[PDB]
């Protein structure tokens, strides 16, 4: 099927995802609604339920008010059951009305709707091509107080129906009982809860295999992504393991948030994007385009600077979701604040690299300071604004246009507030001028572009005052004056011939499991796929049309491969790499050592025998690990997914700068479970 097909559940970069609060959309089945004091109709009230559902949105897709904008894909509010309790916190009344705070994970928040409404929720979306993300947060259930079980629902947990334990005197440990994180280390902020919230325990052989039950059952009934909260919170190599599950079932896109604030850049963040198996929200991308087209804390060489940096630290750019604005920031637009601001901002996110997504309610300009300000109920369904058009002529781009889905992006010209960058995939091209100054015209000479010659009109339709293009010989553009506000998308489509890589989904997973590659020019007759210098030829490709691959995984080692097609004629793609082959199903286990002392600057590490554990190479080793919250130095502690069945050797090793220092002894051996959890408690072999 093609790429842009709604059934591709694995990559979303023809996507425009519209992110909704499902209780503050419409209110489709008034009959569901909460009573009392968890509900409020007038939606004064921010922390109440308004009344908002599954069947508001399917309305909204019905009647033409979300496809009609060219959204492609919504991203909706946890679809499980919450807690009923109506929390004071210091005199304010508060409800689950944003599906965080999670009692059972195979059942549905009934505010929303049953089973039955969520299914035709998924057909309607797919229907109409729309593919539909949800949230999922198996970091926690709900607020919780183990001093006092009266507190809320006690942070119980229900599977189906049946009571599994709450937080106080909870036997069988399914929770964390450290305290509250003050968010001071990564380690801190993962064991300890966040807030009230009743942190689970992962290491449980029950909360594992149950949260990897429940999202298999989500995606058993149509979802097309997921994204997970907190995942900070949580620890990577059990997150490893929880997309292994997802990737070696059915795998669909997903993708976390990891928070970053303005000019932040975090090394944690973009390895967590690179390694685990699922993209991130870009916040990178996100704070930098605040602050250059609302803010005006940094201009257009901040953004170009942002653009060319992210390409090479995330190693698939294409996969990352972009934004202005969501649920944990101020709304974009602001009181005083310039709509032509928002309509830019918007414009740029939806021709740039990434998946991107909008928050409801932007394209009505709702302002907004944060949560839960930024969470009103949607104030006007309007098909008319100019937010509105903007979206609608530029969202469809992404299915049409190659070079916005998947291509470069090159700077062509740039000044303090002008920049004209063009996106490139085959011959696709795809050119865009954005003047943020709302009040000096830019006068452009010398661009010169990959267009081929023509007159090409603004897809915009000259509503944010763009103008035509006229390109001579070369590329070249005749030179204009780009208005004050100024906001122009030139494009030009046509076939490749060569075969080119735009995206591979999932990234991660074990052989036998069949991806997805897509680009273009791959042609109509089978070819090659290599894994590496493995040909994967025949049965084992699943389908191949011109923008679209299915292959099964080959059975090689467990390690990082480049991804390469030939067409049917031995032409070759460009390389897409970093291309994880799992040795098998995965396991979190937890590491335990004990009586390993440390210098200044010196922390221990864990390698062994499978790619999992970086194969033996002291510096692909697995941590450094951690010694203050569960366990507390000299014992160090670490949480890593390994290959499920099978005997692994390992040694520990303390690394300071270059220097390695091995245990002594003999490799230690352990046959790993074929799921749940195991911990391994071993003492420093000098
Ligand atoms: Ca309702
Ligand atoms: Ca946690």
């Amino acid at each position: 099927a093609p790429d842009t097909s709604v059934s591709n559940k694995q990559n979303f970069s023809t996507d425009v995802i519209y992110q909704i609060f499902t209780d503050r959309f419409s209110d489709g089945n008034p009959a569901n609604n909460p009573t009392g004091a968890a509900f409020d109709g007038s939606c004064t009230n921010l922390r109440l339920y308004c009344g908002g559902d599954w069947q508001g949105i399917i309305n909204k897709i019905n009647d033409g008010y979300l496809t009609g904008m060219g959204i492609t894909a919504i991203w909706i509010s946890q679809p499980v059951e919450n807690i009923y309790s109506v929390i004071n916190y210091s005199g304010v009344n508060n409800t689950a009305y944003h599906g965080y705070w999670a009692r059972d994970f195979k059942k549905t928040n009934p505010a929303y709707g049953t089973m039955q409404d969520f299914k035709n929720l998924i057909d309607t979306a797919h229907a109409h091509n729309i593919k539909v993300i949800i949230d999922f947060a198996p970091n926690h259930t709900s607020p919780a107080s183990s001093d006092d079980p009266s507190f809320a629902e006690n942070g119980r947990l229900y599977d189906n129906g049946n009571l599994l334990g709450g937080y106080t005197n909870d036997t069988q440990n399914l929770f964390h009982h450290y305290g509250g994180t003050d968010f001071s280390t990564i380690e801190n902020g993962i064991y300890k809860n966040l807030y009230d919230l009743a942190d689970l325990n992962h290491n449980n052989s029950s909360v594992d295999v149950y949260l990897k039950d429940a999202i298999k059952m989500w995606l058993d009934l149509g979802v097309d992504g997921i994204r997970v909260d907190a995942v900070k919170h949580m620890p990577f190599g059990w997150q490893k393991s929880f997309m292994a599950t997802i990737n070696n079932y059915k795998p669909v896109f997903t993708f976390g948030e990891w928070f970053l604030g303005v000019n932040e850049i975090s090394p944690e963040y973009h390895q967590f994007a690179n390694e685990s198996g699922m993209s991130l929200l870009d916040y990178r991308f996100a704070q930098k385009a605040r602050q250059v087209f609302r803010d005006n804390t940094d201009n257009m060489y901040g953004l170009k600077a942002m653009l060319e940096g992210s390409e090479v630290d995330y190693a698939q750019v294409n996969d990352q979701v972009t934004f202005i604005d969501n649920h944990d920031m101020e709304r974009f637009h602001t009181s005083n604040g310039d709509r032509r601001k928002l309509e830019q901002a918007l414009a740029f996110t939806l021709t740039s690299r990434g998946v991107p997504a909008i928050y409801y309610g932007s394209e009505q300009y709702m302002s907004g300071g944060n949560d839960p300000d930024n969470r009103a109920r949607l104030p006007s369904f309007s098909t008319t604004t100019t937010a509105y058009q903007v979206i609608q002529k530029l969202a469809p781009l992404r299915k049409s246009n190659p070079a916005i889905a998947y291509g470069s992006t090159h700077e062509r010209w740039i000044n303090n507030d002008v920049i004209i960058y063009e996106r490139k995939f085959g011959n696709n091209v795809a050119v865009v001028a954005i003047n943020r100054n709302m009040n000096t015209p830019a006068s452009i000479t010398g661009l010169v572009t990959s267009l081929p010659r023509g007159s090409y009109n603004d897809v915009l339709g000259g509503i944010l005052n763009g103008n035509t293009l006229t390109v001579g010989a070369g590329g070249a553009a005749s030179n204009f004056t780009l208005a004050p506000g100024g906001t122009a998308v030139w494009q030009y489509t046509t076939d490749a011939t060569t075969p080119i890589i735009g995206n591979v989904g999932p990234m991660m997973a074990k052989p036998g499991v069949t991806i997805t590659i897509d680009g273009r020019g791959f042609g109509s007759g089978k070819g090659t796929v290599y894994f590496g210098t493995t040909a994967v030829t025949g049965a084992d490709i699943v389908a191949w049309e011109d923008t679209q691959i299915q292959v099964k995984i080959p059975a090689v080692p467990g390690g990082i491969y480049d991804i390469r097609v030939a067409n049917a004629a031995g032409a070759a793609s460009n390389i897409y790499d970093n291309f994880e082959v799992l040795t098998g199903d995965q396991v979190t286990v937890r590491f335990v050592i004990n009586n390993a002392t440390t210098a200044l600057g010196q922390n221990v590490f864990l390698t062994g025998n499978v790619s999992e554990l970086g194969n033996w190479d002291p510096n692909n080793a697995i941590g450094p690990m951690y010694n203050q919250v569960v366990y507390q130095y000299p014992t160090w502690y670490y949480d890593v997914s390994v290959p499920a069945g099978q005997t692994i050797e390992f040694k520990f090793l303390k690394k300071q700068g270059s220097t390695v220092t091995w245990e002594g002894g003999a490799n230690r051996t352990f046959t790993t479970p074929t799921s749940g959890t195991a911990t391994v408690n071993v003492n420093w072999q000098p």
